[PDB]
């Protein structure tokens, strides 16, 4: 049968149908600058949970994935960096009270796009992989032995606060914002003015790629160092959980072709044969939508 | 009933017999050199097991450690960065087909010594650690939830080979080699001759230990270094593997007083309190009788 699917966000809360096949029926993106300035979030989990059950009669499981740290039992939204509220809240219990004819999963968002990747990508049923979710924000989930890799206390794989050779974190080096900023750096350096991405009114993970395509010089420098910094965290990763098969995903994945040979170099450099021989490095097709596949895909287990 | 326990090493080769109390018997300690300049080192798994069955003839069962990577089945020894031999071995099959009579267990022996502390150590039956041996090489076993982690493809936790934010390797920043020739370096740069190290022969982490005991400000600068740095790669497996209970083992862990507080401050600089607040940094007890200890707790299971 069908099942609520809902990746809830920083900037946008989304809520889906989900068939066994993956395609997402009735999509609807809401909110969060709205819900928080309103009635609040949590107001927002039940009203607008309430509408789609109204809706859709047969639904008999709602799966969330949660943008911060869930509690072991996974019945508590601990913290979200990008939304100051939910505090060690049972909503498996509230939800089972409120709606005891259906069942209620919950676990992190960056976890659920892994097993949604797991269930419906172009790599179903890989046993054993780490999704990169590089965006705003780095994301990953890991998939160990066909199981969620939890970590011992519930909230593993926070990659994108890992240390780099730099000093500062992953997500602070590769994330979009810090992108932008490191292409205006690179920019400024270049005195002659040889470089294209000079007209452009904002830079954008597809605007600097568009302009890498077209051979520009600086945009190709600009994906080869982050494709460094990618495969130095990457290094640090397969050492520790020893895993070689990588998905990539998030804004940043569409220049895939212009960061992931140096990202390969990085981990060819520091990595010996037997991660090597056998490792697989490949684009996380589902995009977007994998949070909230995966999210459903809780219920489906 | 005994338990024959083996620590396969790249210096000495050791066996023992191990009691259900974590006692060991008729320890013999071998080798490393002496094995392969001679017979061969599989000549020597068995000339000295075969010596060792004969004297106790009541022993059912015997665990080895290895010193680098084991295959996901633990029948094969991949290789060995100390000891160039033994590559694609069966050693459980060829064992068991000599001694049908006894049970045979294979494992790395860094992951032996983080079994030997679950099951023997002053932190017993504790459910998820990080044992953290610190030598000329880096060595790390983790349990989790009461079971010992071995990586989606059986050879997890190579954690002295992880990148630090210099761009070296861990076990190339703070193995015991490395320490002595940093500690030379500082007292290179020490023209005014304050320290109190420039007397001694030859330096070892128990003088320098020693002498940060006296209150030389050298040697507390060493291990302040030397605790930022292992605390910054304890940062990434924390972040990796959500894990907070660390037990600090090896020749370095005898200076723990030392290093441990700048270990102590790099966590909470960089962790947020989800993980810091019920943290444990304990020492390892068992010290170089763990990997044994750890082997022969193989069969126990």
């Amino acid at each position: 049968g069908m099942i609520l699917g809902i990746d809830v966000g920083g900037t946008s809360v989304k809520f889906g149908l989900v068939t066994p096949e993956g395609e997402i029926q009735n999509a609807t993106r809401f909110m969060t600058a709205d819900w928080v300035n309103g009635i609040g979030f949590v107001e927002s989990m039940k009203l607008e949970i309430g509408n789609f059950l109204k809706q859709y009669p047969i639904v008999k499981g709602v799966g969330i994935g949660w943008p911060g740290l869930v509690s072991l039992d996974r019945t508590k939204v601990i913290l979200l960096p990008n939304i100051p509220s939910v505090v060690n809240v049972p909503i498996v219990e509230i939800l089972r009270s409120e709606f005891p004819h259906i069942h209620f999963k919950i676990e992190n968002d960056a976890k659920c796009a892994a097993l949604g990747e797991y269930y419906f990508g172009e790599n179903k049923r890989m046993q054993t992989f780490i999704l990169l979710a590089l965006g705003t924000g780095v994301g990953s989930g890991v998939m160990m032995n066909g199981k969620l890799f939890i970590g011992g206390r519930g909230n593993g794989t926070e990659v994108g606060h890992m240390l780099t050779t730099r000093g500062k974190s992953l997500e602070n080096q590769v994330g979009i914002n810090h992108l932008i900023a490191y292409t205006h750096e690179q920019l400024a350096l270049d005195v002659a003015k040889k470089s294209s991405l000079h007209t452009i009114a904002e830079l954008s993970p597809k605007v600097i790629a568009d302009h890498a395509a077209q051979g520009d010089a600086l945009a190709l420098a600009v994906w080869a160092d982050i494709g460094t910094i990618i495969g130095e965290s990457l290094v640090n990763i397969v050492r520790v959980m020893d895993l070689n098969n990588i998905l990539l995903g998030g804004g940043i994945s569409g220049a895939f072709d212009y960061f992931v040979p140096n990202l390969k170099k990085a981990m060819l450099e520091h990595l010996p044969t037997y991660y090597t021989d056998d490792m697989y490095i490949g684009k996380a097709t589902l995009e977007n939508d994998a949070g909230l596949l995966g999210a459903a895909g809780l219920i489906m287990e």
